[PDB]
């Protein structure tokens, strides 16, 4: 099966491409492995907008580097543009934060508490000090009153990995 991307990259004439090759050409004119940057890894998971934890970002290698290199080469270098439209479109989406406080309540009522987040960091086996939480809560609750209902918590997954 073909794809927008790739339909694009062998639709662009190589001397029109070339024009634009002529950039990235100037990067990897020092490079032995063909990319831009040794340590672009951490760059083009970025074009991505998603980096919760280190030990996902060697997945997305295998979830757009099918070759398994971990950087935008000369064909990738074109889908870069046709893959940077992606936005307005994140993981999270309103339809499952909707389910998320609903079934993750131990008393089902719409409200979700600082320990109620607890569990969810913990299932990681991460941990904090009750001054994180404690500082923590605070964001989550706009009104600070002592849970986090439906608005608030649209609120508390603003930003937090």
């Amino acid at each position: 099966m073909d794809d927008i991307y790739k339909a694009a990259v062998e639709q662009l004439t190589e001397e029109q491409k070339n024009e634009f090759k002529a950039a990235f050409d100037i990067f990897v004119l020092g490079a032995e492995d063909g990319s831009i940057s040794t340590k672009e890894l951490g760059k083009v998971m970025r074009m991505l907008g998603q980096n919760p934890t280190p030990e996902e970002l060697q997945e997305m290698i295998d979830e757009v580097d099918e070759d398994g290199s971990g950087t935008v080469d000369f064909d990738e270098f074109l889908v870069m543009m046709v893959r940077s439209m992606k936005d307005d479109s994140k993981g999270k989406s309103e339809e499952e934060l909707s389910d998320l406080f609903r079934m993750f309540d131990k008393n089902a009522d719409g409200y979700i508490d600082l320990d109620e987040l607890k569990i969810m960091l913990q299932a990681t086996g991460e941990t904090i000090t009750e001054d994180d939480i404690e500082e923590l809560m605070k964001d989550g609750d706009k009104n600070n009153d002592g849970r986090i209902d439906y608005d608030e918590w649209l609120e508390f997954m603003k930003g937090v990995e």
